[PDB]
């Protein structure tokens, strides 16, 4: 007959429907809460112009377009682990890691995903939080693994269940794989603090997990790159060798270009030696080696002080207005009435939001205020603007009320 | 107690190793043949000029750094399909197609085999020929297809094995999938002649083959897009329905962009809805979005007349270079008095060439006369410069007697 009249038609993606129901929408306070990428105070794309500022200075060299090495840019990849692990890291004078250049974090989390299918002998099971972020599960049943949750999120109190985390943790088989975000829980928002991370670290020593980082939003969750990469940086100084997927999306604003990349941290540089060979075998198979202009511009930033001050200082600019426009958001709330506690909203970091909102409720802000966001009751913040929070605080104190 | 102890060197690749020993050596007379890449007559990189002025147009433009979506830039599909196709043949016209956005060929030609893995009950094998790109298997293999060959060169020629290859197409179960290189194949530059591609194809049709092809070297290979395309767009006009599988790195030289596509072919406007919603589920899991900057680089100058007639002007330059050494090197071969015939070297299409040398005489090019390729007898001809062409045929003369 023919050969894909077997093919059938795939589901929706919520998110992009939300959006689309968002660029549907006439209204002029309408807001889409269902981006997935940092705007500027006017809702309007922002591209950071240290990046402009490194766009140029390449230009200026007449640089080639050759193919690179499958594990990336050397400088890009030197840099990208000196950034994620600090300057006085021992396993950077140790050269105990690798560190190749992805195709963004996921990129990162699908290499290092395969990796694990192949190499990781001690198990199958990638323990996922709830609720974490869609493209995890996929990106890791594709790669070949079992997975697996355990309690993060609290709904009632729209918080960290560390109790529950921490006991399900306390559960999890030995020598399994956990997946625990760095920083800036996607979609929840909720983290861990330091002394809750500090408890982690010893209940994944004493099972002898293996731990699997996602840090897409180092510098962009608070602006403090060294304390965002505070966790992957302490389970490490307390013997944990991870493996960390960095994504420079969002903090550098490089969504498109595809920036990122996946370091494993071993106990010898031989150990490294031999990853390498391997991650890129891995690779060969899947692109040829990854995307030229995206890393050339990350290390320009990175690797030029004047210009690396610059980006730092705008990554504060973004994560400042994003928290700021989650205290207004509060702060608005409070001033319409609302009776509830919205200090969740404040408490969370990066630009993800769980609001607790229930989808009825996301309805009638949806159908009666053009508002978009998906029904877990999550928001993006940075759809959120100056403009707009008090349309938005307006809403949710009605249909809350 | 490490992770990785049980994780083992792999094994060292002839290619990479062969350009890196390259690299070492010290004389002023090496040669590199066993360069991936299109050379300029100076053994130098090569940045098309129209590159050049188009990365101007974009950057003038002020251009966001959004993600793409899943398919990538829409532009460039349909700009990319209309190069392969022909902007006016009557798939696009119809609608019946679908193209993504992929990483490369390489990029493109794993998707593709993840569909193929995912959606084709029909078979589990695949037909590549023997000899094929080295990372054919591997794609193949990753993707969890299995791998087979069918004749294809010549080893008493260094040519087609037209017999060889009808004999063992025709004896293909059906219904399997077989891999063809539209023009400029790789390793050996054999290519059909036309006329046994309409041979061909009644066999693919007969046999009701899926057609696979890997098409990252039109217009580099003869000059003339529209030439290197005519085997995917007869076999497209003759009714059997292909998947393609296009990069864009050699012939505008846009090695590190990562700029490719993979086309489907379909019955209807529809099936093509139903395929793209699929190949974006399975692309989502990879990494989420396709790389920015190439699309837009390839984008403009397949779509601003003037600049895309100055990319074709170049990309002929560029291609009659390869063709100019191989004419050179025959005389020369015939210059220094090799009595050996040496017309294959003149019937091959691409920068890549089976001279069909021995491992013996690579070995004394390599540490006598300083020449690099790998030991099966591949040279790539981009290396080959008006000024070595005579120093290379009296090298493979000296080796020849």
């Amino acid at each position: 007959s023919s050969w894909w009249t077997h093919v059938e038609m795939g589901p929706p993606d919520p998110i992009l429907g939300v959006t689309e129901a968002f660029k549907r929408d006439t209204n002029s306070k309408k807001m889409n809460l269902g981006v997935g990428a940092y705007r500027d105070d006017n809702g309007k794309p922002y591209v950071l112009p240290s990046v402009r500022k490194a766009e140029a200075q390449i230009a200026a060299k007449n640089l080639d377009k050759e193919y690179l090495p499958i594990g990336g840019l050397a400088e890009f990849c030197k840099a990208s682990a000196e950034l994620a692990l600090g300057e006085n890291s021992e396993v950077l004078k140790s050269g105990r890691f690798v560190t190749v250049q992805t195709i963004s974090g996921t990129g990162a989390l699908r290499i290092g995903a395969s990796f694990l299918q192949r190499f990781f002998k001690f198990s199958r099971d990638v323990f996922l939080p709830k609720p974490t972020w869609g493209n995890h599960t996929p990106i890791f049943r594709d790669a070949g693994m079992q997975l697996q949750g355990y309690r993060y999120y609290d709904p009632k109190t729209c918080g960290f269940d560390f109790t529950g985390a921490v006991e399900d943790i306390s559960k999890i088989p030995e020598q399994s794989v956990l997946l625990l975000h760095a920083c800036a829980h996607n979609p929840t928002g909720v983290d861990p603090r330091p002394e809750q991370w500090k408890e982690i670290a010893t209940v994944v020593k004493k099972r002898n997990l293996f731990a699997f980082f996602d840090m897409a939003y180092q510098g962009f969750a608070s602006g403090d790159g060294d304390k965002d990469a505070w966790a992957v940086r302490h389970f490490i100084e307390q013997g944990i060798n991870v493996c960390l997927c960095q994504s420079y999306a969002k903090n550098m604003g490089l969504y498109g270009e595809r920036v990122g990349a996946f370091t494993m941290v071993c106990k010898d540089a031989d150990e490294a030696k031999r990853v390498e060979s391997q991650l890129k075998i891995l690779i060969r198979p899947m692109y040829s080696n990854p995307p030229l202009n995206g890393a050339r511009i990350a290390a320009a930033i990175l690797n030029t002080p004047d210009l690396r001050k610059q980006w730092l200082q705008e990554v504060k600019g973004m994560a400042d207005r994003i928290i700021g426009m989650r205290t207004q958001l509060v702060s608005n709330l409070k001033k319409e009435g609302s009776t509830h506690n919205w200090q969740h909203i404040t408490d969370q970091i990066g630009m993800f939001c769980f609001t607790g909102l229930k989808p009825e409720q996301v309805e009638r802000l949806i159908k009666e205020f053009s508002i978009y966001m998906t029904k877990d009751g999550r928001i993006s913040v940075a759809g959120v603007t100056s403009s707009n929070v008090g349309y938005l605080a307006h809403a949710i104190h009605q249909v809350t009320k």
